[PDB]
């Protein structure tokens, strides 16, 4: 078959893959990006389409404009199980036309010298001499089966992780996902009968009965269009998520016109710390494939762009040293962990605590204001549950006269603090990965027991 040689092969053109291509463009490298979907459908995976504005600023990513920006977000209203207490969190964000923006990022990267092949699937990984040296592609637009060699393969295949899963199981880069470390999520976009009240605000409904292990959401895409859906924890034996959706839709979205359905569908969402290493010999993994999703609220498009940035940084370093080993690509880990990874690890622990709380716990916690918005902002943005804040909440929880998991909040804050410092001390070399990883596991397995 035909053989082509590139510097970098990016597999997957999602938020992760497109950002990696964008950040790498116009810097002396020959890049090829492939995606199984046709160009017009790239980036249409079922999503809430809600991304923070802060993510676009930090990475120097182009703002969504025109048709790419369906609705400006100014904050989030989150509700209690009994709908009695409503917290409001202010902050600017965007309700996106995800495929439209995703395709502009691709188009711009293409204008910057990056070659993009749509309708192309990476079938078989080229693994020779202990290294990832490319992949076998199938371009069904030209019906070709090409062999593409590369110094670095960027794995950005989403939750399916279809490429790296076909690699030898001895590679740390083939770490799989535990069922309970993921949520299944489903959403629909409908037009509403009446105009949406406070359409510049997102709505999040916490309820362990209507969405166990997750939550419901009401994300307005305009004055009369809303993205409504839910997420539940996998590997728990819960019935189909569409059963939960069909049963409790009217509670969280009574205003929607069910005869004006636009899109529908669902997918898997990783809710854990990232891969213990996101880089190995001749390969870097980003996006959902590298578990870059926020463990608490499930947002992963912002952190996918971040992983793409760090992937671009590490690859440029690898070429300047001519070293494409795990050691030569190790900056991928150091960069991402400092940017979002260390936060994920801390929120991984906090997630496990939240998922086991009862509706009575959440109702009491929100009504009695165990934390204020000042520390809530500090939480899901820095991953820090300050010990002074936990103490302030525990004094309120002390007023509870019934048994509850809330009484372990201080111990949770200490475990979060512990694993946070552990990730900030991420191994400087691949030869320390095994030792560090087992220490992380010990922290987690210990914590799982402390919640009982
Ligand atoms: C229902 C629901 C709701 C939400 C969310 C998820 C889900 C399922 N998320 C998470 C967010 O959707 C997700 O984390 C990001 O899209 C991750 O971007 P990726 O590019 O890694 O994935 P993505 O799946 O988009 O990328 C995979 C791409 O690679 C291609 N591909 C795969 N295998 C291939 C192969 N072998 N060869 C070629 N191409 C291949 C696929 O065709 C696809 O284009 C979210 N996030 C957020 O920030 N806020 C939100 O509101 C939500 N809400
Ligand atoms: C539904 C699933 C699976 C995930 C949803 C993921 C979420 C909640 C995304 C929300 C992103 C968004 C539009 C946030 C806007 C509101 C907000 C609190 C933004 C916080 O970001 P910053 O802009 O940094 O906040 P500040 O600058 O105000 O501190």
């Amino acid at each position: 078959m035909k053989e082509l040689k590139y510097d970098v092969l990016i597999i997957g053109g999602g938020f992760a893959g497109s950002s990696a291509a964008y950040q790498l463009s116009r810097r002396g490298l020959k890049i090829l990006l492939v995606d199984s979907k046709p160009w017009n459908r790239i980036g249409d995976k079922p999503c809430g389409d809600a991304v923070s504005k802060a993510h676009f600023d930090k990475l120097g990513m182009p703002y969504p404009k025109g048709e790419e920006l369906e609705n400006k977000i100014n904050g989030i209203k989150l509700y209690s199980p009994d709908m009695q207490t409503v917290w409001t969190v202010n902050g600017e964000g965007f309700e996106l036309n995800a495929p439209l923006y995703n395709q502009r990022v691709l188009k711009e990267a293409q204008d910057r010298g990056v070659e993009i092949w749509d309708l192309t699937t990476a079938m078989k990984p080229i693994f020779e001499d202990g290294y990832v040296k490319g992949a076998v592609l199938f371009n069904r637009r030209t019906n070709e089966e090409l062999t593409v060699y590369s110094k670095v393969v960027v794995e950005a295949t989403g939750y399916s992780r279809s490429f790296r899963s076909k690699l030898p199981p001895e590679l740390p880069i083939t770490e799989d996902l535990d069922d309970k470390d993921a949520d299944v999520a489903y959403r629909e976009v409908l037009l509403t009968k009446e105009d949406i009240e406070d359409h510049d605000y997102l709505r999040i409904f916490f309820d362990q009965e209507t969405s166990p292990g997750g939550y419901w959401w009401y994300f307005p895409k305009g004055k009369n269009k809303v993205n409504v859906g839910l997420g539940i924890q996998g590997g728990m034996g819960y019935p189909s998520i569409h059963e939960y959706y069909k049963k409790y839709l009217d509670k969280y979205a009574p205003d929607v016109d069910k005869s004006k359905l636009l899109v529908k569908g669902g997918a898997l969402v990783p809710t854990r710390r990232p891969l213990y290493t996101m880089a190995w010999n001749g390969i870097i993994v980003i996006g959902d494939s590298g578990f870059t999703v926020n463990p608490v609220h499930g947002g992963g498009k912002g952190s996918a762009m971040i992983s793409g940035y760090c992937a671009a940084k590490a690859i440029l370093s690898a070429f300047e040293t001519g070293d494409f080993s795990a050691s030569g690509l190790w900056d991928m880990n150091i960069c991402y962990v400092n940017e979002y990874g260390a936060k994920q690890a801390s929120l991984d622990i906090f997630r496990r605590f939240l998922q086991k709380l009862s509706n009575d716990d959440i109702n009491y916690g929100m009504k009695k204001k165990i934390i204020k918005e000042e520390d809530l902002h500090e939480a899901s943005e820095k991953g820090d549950l300050h010990l002074s804040v936990a103490d302030k909440a525990m004094r309120v929880i002390s007023g509870l006269g019934r048994p509850s998991l809330l009484f372990k909040l201080k111990a949770v804050a200490e475990s979060m603090k512990k694993i946070k410092e552990l990730y900030l001390n991420y191994p400087r070399s691949p030869s320390s990965l095994g030792s560090w990883r087992r220490e992380v596991d010990n922290v987690l397995t210990e914590f799982n027991k402390s919640l009982s």
